[PDB]
């Protein structure tokens, strides 16, 4: 299958590419791949483990190997022998210039960038380049996945976001104020009849306009925002207090990280998308609102080794207060990268099975899952297993 | 309903009694009570929130109020106004002298004790006092729950434990070597047609002899070992790694506590029952065996404020190792005490609904649940909800 | 001796008062009192353990017992028997209405307040009430200590802060813009020839104008900002990396707390005083600047139980990076309150020994110590011991 | 200078060798070297940064490069380019067969070993091989440092350990029962007039017999047991509670590690040497005995990445209990290896300055420092600085 990655030179993107190749060459295990669990045996009938890659970027590098290597130098998150083994493969992956339209002040942290909008292109002209890029690469087994930097909250517009007609009128009118890069890539993917997933808390296809487009086109889509680390633990652990009839009175989540993701998320406007995603999970599992504080701060020495410190203050029998602490220490690209490959496979599977619109049953992968109130990790995994079984 | 508590003067026992009374008087909330979750509405039809208490003990105190107060002085785990409010009530609860037969070297840590066996009584004579004590208290809504100190592993015997006939032959023969206090209390309870639960990892009714007895008598029973803190987190969290196809390579669980439970568990023979319970959970959820280390050490300054430190070392994508730490800081009697009341209620419910034998669907309460391979906290809670629904 | 406490109804203030009385009555130990260490034996010759209290406040309560009780209800940070024992004593302590001039937006978090400036009083008129309040209480063994809410950074003024003449010209001119409450209380104390200490990071007497005043008057003064918890650990631990020739590349300090101090510090302008104090310590001990992030966030369930999470990322041999984490869990008023009594005693001692100006050798108590580059806790304690020895 | 390393193929030993070479070649910084702090400028006059290596071992490898590489494969604790750069250098370092006499049951965990005693050699014959090995390598700038596996407590003997005459009588009598490998290597080193240091808690030269020998020969010696991680933090932090007149009521230290050191220390007899060293530090800094629990458990996934979890329970003002937690996450060989080079340099310095007997002022490096009650890290560092200054 083919995967078009928006933000193709990112650490998550390049690790997914390195990882695909290393597994295909038989020099890495299948650990971390949800699609490789016994319950999903038979997936390879519709979505075998075989990947070709293309994508959009705004940072300037020659190919995905120079990109993967840049990240590897700072993080060393796979062995040099894996880097060497996948070199000629990744050297052949060359991203196309994309759009960073309305992607927030955090974008400046990426350094040297080139964009479609910086060429003077209108919305219609940008959509045409984006679509030409993708359609030149795409086949009948192609999926588009957004792993680009996190955008700020979009400028609100009922008219331009509320219906596909309104959104297409937005493009016709070149009303850039109400468009963001993530909507334009999603629009392009769905217009081309290609399954789409959003690994970020940027809007992407999560607006009614694009939800309507996906349904009309009969195209499956999924998101938003990878649930890889702290939020995974949060949606696994929070239910434990509810099952035991305890009240969570306070929940602190402090996340520190470096690298390009920490760098963009350090900006107050970009950060807001992520912070809301992380916070709002508690109410959806508990029914009520614990005093919740969630922060992300740049901490350059950690690079891609995002560390989270959580503190849960909870009441039990006779109103007595008690304390739980956790510290999560992992490489963000390690927990994220296989999920990209898993999502591509589940999207292709769903496409072949005639699924269209929001694949709500893919909630398990996401911190802000579209069209569902299933947030509990355990319930989500059951829903994913049962969905697949019902379609296999 | 009536509850006979073996280890009636313990901190868990006395807190359950204090808590029952405080709720009944309307000066405490219902927080911590699983039987009070919306899904279990209607339980009060069969098991209303109303408790009378008796029990067995070996430590010397006048009544359960002097006992509750002893623990309260060191822990202060409920307000003085709760202590005062429940005083005359608990003053009327007077334990009967029980047996500490083969309850391990840790028993010495309890200080001044008196026992049935120290009177020179045979197994048959001890069973008769135990049964006379219970039957004098019991009615048709009475349950027996063991919350006594944790015993060592029992002396192995196929003959005396393997069948009810063999066990009754053991008593007839006064073969004390193959009996423990927890089996004798369980035997007495089941012989009297009373539902029984074991909040400890002592054998209790978890031997084939007594399992056979419960079935024959048509009596429901449950256990073993309250899952209140570290083991709860372990059975909630471990599944998260499996769902994400990660390998747990190492799991450290270090528990430090004081008070009488830490004191008895400091003894190497008693400790073994608990350590096995805590450890064996991982394999049953994962399918394989992470390098697992579990320890309990006495630490007197903490008193009943058991603190656990856990460290999970795990592999993900491309074999990369990552780290998760947690620290649990709670009052053991706070997380345990409502479960005693919940168990009494669910046992009475099951009794009225014609349930008999091991109530495997009560696994949710226990670290070593009898007759089940359902260990996952989420699966256990679903099983408990579905069980109740199917019987309501 | 007598102690005038600015912010007399605060949790630190009222705990110091409760604590003084309880020790004097012989129902509490002397634990926590630096002035009670063997090395300071003989202090009682000049500053015996004997305290009378008065002070300024802006929150509305009848006396210091109602104030201490308000905090005790939420925190329970000493036993009810201590509360009862010190009741009639604290009932006789009645604060006088003070000034909250330019004390930042965080002041609004205190609820119902009354102030001198809200009466329409000029700077000269306010200074006269403040001075009349203090001088009516003061004797030849009286000290003034500021434990009021933390102020924002003051409005900068070379002219009005740079010399005593400029500062007195500020008052004559009623130029409120360049005055804050903490400077006015400090001015009043020093004008009255009374030793002064600032337990907060508010400016207080730490401006050249007031430093000049203290010298002229021959009066000892000390500050700023109690070093009680996270910053104490930081100044104890940081030196360990320097001694071992390791480079600290990153230091995260995250502090969460509730109660009135967390409430005022939640305001972005007030918070800035504290955050700078906490951060700048590293450079002064290390010679260089680790990437340092320090935050304080309100977290109401913790009340006065401030919890800090720190993360130290450090390089050693061959440039290899390593990790250290700590979690501090204490009651802020517990670590602060004895230091108030200690400071009063050391200030009276210094006064009797003819010390005047900044008592730099009291650095040990403070996170922003005036007139010194001694920050290391170990060096500070040696300096304090040697200072006292040289004057005893 | 030359350094003879007992346990030459260990991870600490081989990292010190790799590190020496990498610095000398100018491809690594001087971070981690105490001898490279500004205060020790001028050391290079007597002990320049220049190292040749030999040593004793019992595990079977061809040379120190194959040994360093074995550890590097599992730990990756320096870059492959460092490994490559120092290859031909380390290939030329070939250990001589040593003795593992009375080195405990933990020795079995090392796998395939060959020893002098396994040849049938008496004590006198073994001492002669050990001495011939060392004297063939040694010059006038040679030091012997023990970095071999930790031994159990020795068999007690006043006669054979109490005086040099008694110890030499032990050898003459071939009384192996009262000798251990570490005493024999130390004896050999001192008999040859060579400075000696013990990086382990094995006895080494810390018996009166050998202390007497070192004095007679006019030879400087140092130890015992590297203070690199948890014990360093403990001796840095404990003083903070004393300075503030707080009582430490409990201190938990839990250490988990893998690799050969964790493997040998997993044995109950070997472990005892280390556990006593770690524990006894508190009393020497505090004057009293907090309830202290210290454990070391094998945890193979961590390899040389020893992780410690500490919990400090402490009383302050009014007897209120408070909590401090730390987690130490480092590579043991990283914090240890430069100290080996530092110790060699300080020993050579002391030798040239006419120092003889126990160099008590090297306490700073050690968890069980010989001939001193200075345990506080801050006091130790001052003593080290002042010692050097007084001799430079
Ligand atoms: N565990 C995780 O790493 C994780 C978890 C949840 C969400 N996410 C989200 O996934 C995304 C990728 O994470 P990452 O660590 O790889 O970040 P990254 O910065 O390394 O990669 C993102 C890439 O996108 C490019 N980019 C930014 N805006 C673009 C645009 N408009 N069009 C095309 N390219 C653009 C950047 O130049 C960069 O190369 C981020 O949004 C992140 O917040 C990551
Ligand atoms: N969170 C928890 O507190 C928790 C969780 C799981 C299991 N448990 C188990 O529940 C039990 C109670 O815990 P606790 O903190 O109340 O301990 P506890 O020591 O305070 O109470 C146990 C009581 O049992 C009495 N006893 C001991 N052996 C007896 C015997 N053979 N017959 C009659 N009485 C006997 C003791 O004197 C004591 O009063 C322990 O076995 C404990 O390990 C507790
Ligand atoms: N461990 C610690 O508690 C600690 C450590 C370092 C610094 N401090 C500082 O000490 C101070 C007291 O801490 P706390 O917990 O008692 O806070 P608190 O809010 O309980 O007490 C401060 C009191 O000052 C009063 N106040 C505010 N502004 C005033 C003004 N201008 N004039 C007179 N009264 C005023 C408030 O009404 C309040 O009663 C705070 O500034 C705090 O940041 C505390
Ligand atoms: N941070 C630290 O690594 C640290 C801190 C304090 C103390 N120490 C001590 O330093 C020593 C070395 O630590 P390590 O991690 O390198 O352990 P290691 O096991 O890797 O190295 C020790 C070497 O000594 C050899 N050995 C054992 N007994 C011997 C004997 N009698 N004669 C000659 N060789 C022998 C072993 O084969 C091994 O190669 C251990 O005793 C350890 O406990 C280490
Ligand atoms: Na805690
Ligand atoms: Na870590």
């Amino acid at each position: 299958m083919k995967v078009w990655l928006v933000g193709a030179y990112g650490i998550v993107s390049t690790t997914a590419m390195v990882g695909a190749r290393a597994i295909e060459r038989g020099i890495a295990p299948k650990i971390g791949l949800v699609s490789e669990l016994p319950h999903f045996e038979g997936i390879e009938k519709y979505a075998p483990f075989s990947f070709e890659f293309g994508g959009h970027e705004i940072r300037l590098l020659s190919n995905a190997y120079e990109a993967a290597k840049e990240h590897w130098e700072l993080n060393r998150h796979f062995d040099r022998e894996i880097l060497e083994a996948v070199k000629s493969d990744l050297e052949g992956i060359v991203a196309r210039k994309g759009t960073a339209l309305n992607c927030g002040s955090g974008i400046k942290e990426l350094g040297d960038i080139k964009t479609l909008e910086g060429e003077g292109l209108s919305l219609a002209e940008m959509v045409s380049r984006i679509e030409e890029d993708i359609k030149s690469f795409a086949d009948d087994e192609t999926v588009v996945i957004n792993v680009a930097s996190t955008e700020p909250l979009p400028n609100y517009s009922e008219e331009y976001h509320g219906s596909l007609e309104g959104f297409e009128r937005m493009i016709d009118e070149d009303r850039k104020e109400y468009a963001s890069a993530s909507m334009l890539y999603a629009y392009a993917a769905l217009k081309l009849g290609l399954p789409y997933a959003n690994f970020t808390p940027s809007p992407g296809s999560a607006i009614p306009a694009l939800k309507e487009l996906a349904e009309k086109k009969g195209v499956p889509h999924a998101g938003n925002d990878g649930k890889t680390g702290e939020t995974l633990v949060k949606t696994t652990l929070a239910p434990m207090f509810a099952y035991r009839n305890m009240e969570v009175v306070g929940w602190m989540s402090y996340n520190i990280l470096g690298d390009y993701d920490g760098k963009v998320l350090s900006a107050r406007d970009n950060k807001e998308s992520k912070v809301l995603s992380k916070d709002k999970v508690l109410e959806k599992m508990l029914g009520y609102s614990p005093y919740s504080i969630t922060e992300i701060q740049y901490f350059p020495s950690l690079v891609d080794n995002k560390t989270a410190f959580d503190f849960v203050h909870f009441k039990g029998f006779l109103g007595k207060l008690m304390k739980f602490y956790f510290i999560w220490d992992a490489i963000d690209a390690i927990v994220a990268a296989p999920l990209i490959l898993d999502i591509a496979r589940f999207l292709l599977f769903a496409k072949k099975k005639g699924v269209k619109g929001v694949v709500k049953e893919m909630a398990f992968f996401f911190a802000s899952p579209m069209d569902t109130n299933v947030i509990n990790t355990h319930e989500q995994f059951v829903v994913l297993k049962e969905w697949y079984s019902n379609l296999k």
